[PDB]
């Protein structure tokens, strides 16, 4: 076989296909190894890790592919991995994937197709068989709390009465050889259901985590698209065909056809047990800070013979926590922002930023017609995007003007630095929710889930009134195009690079 | 041949020696192509160019060599032009070279010696023997309101009173055959000294401006020493040797032996002209922006034979206006915490910003040492440095502990979106001098000349108390070391790059 946008295995070996992969072959131990040298991918924009021999791997479970959806070295497909995902071209622009990711928004879903059997059902284990202690789950940071099994999995709930189908990821690591505990916390949707089934009281909420999902599944489990809308039609309208679910064994939810591995269970409604230290996606851990998490009762695990397991190393520059949560929440912000009659039409969250912030590039035409000023434009977008879920991650919003292209963090860095006077030209806002996985918000000197926005406006001001009133002190904008191209034309005969 | 710190002849060749120089040898207009040359180059850290045939060029005035402070391609030898200007291997760091720069601090000066002639007097003009309207003097960006003759020439003032000679670098333009304007403004010392001759009122100010003096004094030029203390000294000092200077023909003022060029005049009093605009440090020009500026008259050329005037392209980055004002205010302000004793190592203005933003590193054993917090300390440090000329170009200052690298931007960028808590972890300064040449200043919705200013504090809480709470979710400090080195041993028998 199938498409590698609609079957991980594809999606594998479309890496191979691309000169993307490193397939290792030697005992690699998840006890640190694997994502070590995940890391280091990471920080270098090397290929992806493929361990096909993992230290610990019984009876099929499991393989690792790590670095999933990070960069590539090159800038021509730097974001290639993320094509792959989506069926796109992998010289593919961020524009053109976050366009692709918003591009069902308004197309009827296509619901699922159930099917009777697919790849994820070769194997199985019982609650006598299986033993979560006794599978190769990494160790991703020296000072993690836990075994990390669930960085890239996607969650499935389903509301009390049936009509929203949520698909997320939400880290959870091994409690025993039967539990998970991990992170649901509120907007998130997993916590929505949760307390839909909590307020219902008659029973823990019906479970499954599906490891290796269709990679265009996976991106729409990291973006968050609105309340209520079941991820499995969002990614149907997107791709334009019908995912096939398998219905569980043990419980009546459905499960992507060919998932490597999948855990059927139960999220309770009343138990917690110790969760974290995590290294996290801002670049850091905090040893020792354990705290009750959601708890998870695994009742059966089905699995693809030779089953591949997908694994985030997160932390610091770049991986899936940025190319993906940042990029995914920028582009639902962008929609969001446009929903509301403001004039954005671009916006990335920069990695420079840790992804904290999001440049929101404005169509200053359609800003001078509006007749404002700064103080009442800045209110009224923080308003829109600190008040909704898509704005939960994001503590800075740096308001550009047309000329700057927000997927370049040079220039967002210029803009900011050069046209948003500090304190004057921004609005700062206590009274949304904050991020606390922050440091600066959980680690720092504030309330842990409040406050801590901003929004930098880095419009000049003639921006709001009758138009740009400068020209860059660049080789682009401050030389006639003639003498440019004579420049460029003589620059190897003259002798330079 | 004399050495090149000493000799910018020597300088010239230094850098081809280096196979850091292209020389073009066929026509190249002064009218904007000898600076989108230079601006190209700067833009992509190629060789400085020498334009060794310039269209206009008469009786020896003049070559061109563009970019001489700008960097270099390699991370090895990145700063190696600046080095060059120092005597210090091409791979000094930036730690090295703001180290030399600040060493005669707590030197005794060595006052420069009188020497009777020297090679700026290879050639003259008189009053009636030259026009600056005929030299060919750039235009170095289109819309720019004069042709920019002065760049990275040295202003030579003295107070009425003899006891200080003051060496700096301001712009200055062609207004006729016989005159300059030019930006004097508060607080630098040309404008310090032109304020002490107009409260005397006696007489206009006798000046030079000499272009490719030597440069270890063209760095110092650029620095913010101390108010009273004469360039020439502290240069002496840090060079380990008096430089040597001649008498002006027309005024007793000394210009260095070996400068290319030398004008002598006068600074006026009273008299004003027509100023600007011109693409800035930040990367702006805003066409049309002309103001009156000072107007300083000219009444005597001298010359080297086959003099080369250096030019400063300067915009967006990375050129002089960054490498070298940024750098040495840094350090300045570095010196100037220690002194007050503020905890600070190190002090950087990274690129990313612009040159606007300073990163002070904190020993954060001794600021834990002092029980303060972060709004004590925030204010003492914004109150040392934003009260001090030192501090003038500086709009925000990035408190970071230990663990960073102040030098490395992406690092700088790092702990400042995730340790320092937007409104709450800062303190803004509205009462104190601002830079107007940054847009969001002179061109922004506030007072041009006042305010802006802020102490954003990177330190974690637990910095100012207990110690540092946490690891990086980095390679470097999420894995044992034996570990890390197993992974790079086997880095490319595994397959990476
Ligand atoms: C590698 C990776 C790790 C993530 N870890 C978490 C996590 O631990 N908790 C969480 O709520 N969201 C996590 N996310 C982000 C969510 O998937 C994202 O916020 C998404 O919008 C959640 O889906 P929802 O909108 O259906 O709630 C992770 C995403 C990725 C790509
Ligand atoms: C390429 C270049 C251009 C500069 N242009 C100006 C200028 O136009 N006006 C100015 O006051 N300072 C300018 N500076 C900065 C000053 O040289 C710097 O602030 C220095 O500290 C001034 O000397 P002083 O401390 O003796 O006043 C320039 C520096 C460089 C490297
Ligand atoms: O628990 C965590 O690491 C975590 C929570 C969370 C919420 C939103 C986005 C990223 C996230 N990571
Ligand atoms: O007039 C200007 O371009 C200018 C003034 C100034 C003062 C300090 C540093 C840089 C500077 N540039
Ligand atoms: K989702
Ligand atoms: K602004
Ligand atoms: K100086
Ligand atoms: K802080
Ligand atoms: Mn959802
Ligand atoms: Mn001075």
């Amino acid at each position: 076989a199938q498409p590698a946008h609609l079957c991980f295995r594809s999606f594998v070996e479309a890496l191979k296909v691309d000169n993307d992969l490193v397939e290792i072959n030697t005992p690699i131990d998840p006890n640190l190894e694997a994502a070590a040298i995940t890391r280091r991918v990471c920080e270098t924009n090397d290929k992806a890790p493929l361990f096909n021999n993992l230290i610990g791997m019984k009876n099929g479970l499991f393989r690792i592919l790590g670095a999933p959806g990070s960069l590539r070295k090159s800038s021509a497909d730097r974001y290639g991995r993320l094509a792959r995902h989506l069926a796109l071209p992998p010289t593919a622009s961020m524009r053109e994937i976050l366009d692709k990711m918003l591009s069902a928004s308004d197309m009827p879903p296509i619901p699922p197709t159930i099917v009777p059997t697919g790849p994820c059902k070769e194997n199985s284990l019982d609650d006598s068989e299986f033993d979560l202690t006794e599978l190769p789950v990494p160790l991703i940071h020296k000072s993690d709390g836990g075994k990390y099994i669930q960085t890239y999995g996607m969650h499935i709930v389903q509301s009390p009465d049936g009509t929203w189908t949520n698909w997320s990821i939400a880290r959870a690591m091994v409690h025993d050889k039967n539990h998970l505990t991990g992170l649901v916390i509120p907007p998130q949707h997993i916590w929505q259901i949760h307390q839909m089934w909590k307020k219902e009281g008659r029973s823990d909420v019906p479970w499954a985590l599906a490891f290796g999902v269709p990679p265009a599944a996976i991106m729409a489990s990291s973006m968050p698209i609105p309340d209520g809308v079941t991820e499995a039609g969002y990614v149907g309208a997107m791709t334009g065909s019908s995912l096939e679910l398998v219905k569980c064994d043990t419980n009546d939810l459905y499960v992507p056809a060919t998932s490597e591995i999948v855990l059927e269970g139960t999220l309770s409604i009343s138990e917690t047990g110790p969760e974290g230290p995590f290294g996290e996606m801002h670049g850091y851990i905090f040893p020792g800070d354990t705290h009750l998490g959601a708890k998870y009762k695994v009742n059966r695990i089905t699995y693809r013979n030779n089953a591949i397991m997908p694994m985030s190393s997160c932390g610091r520059l770049t991986d899936e926590t940025h190319t993906m949560i940042g990029s995914l929440a920028a582009a639902e912000i962008r929609k969001l922002c446009q929903q509301n009659d403001l004039p954005i039409t671009d916006a990335f969250a920069p990695f420079e930023s840790q992804v904290t912030w999001v440049a929101l590039r404005v169509d200053t035409e359609k800003l001078r017609a509006m007749k404002t000023t700064s103080e009442g434009f800045r209110k009224r977008v923080g308003d829109v995007v600190f008040n909704h879920k898509a704005g939960y991650t994001i503590h800075r919003l740096v308001l550009v003007g047309d000329d700057i292209d927000v997927y370049e963090g040079k220039d967002v860095l210029w803009a900011f630095s050069t046209r948003c006077r500090p304190g004057m030209d921004e609005t700062l806002f206590e009274d949304v929710r904050g991020f606390p996985l922050i440091p600066y918000m959980g680690h720092g000197n504030g309330p842990a889930h409040r406050g801590g926005k901003v929004v930098s406006d880095a419009l000049m001001p003639t921006e709001y009134t009758t138009g740009r009133n400068w020209e860059a002190a660049d080789f682009n904008q401050s030389y006639p195009e003639d003498l440019k191209q004579k420049v460029l034309d003589n620059w190897t005969k003259m002798g330079f690079s």
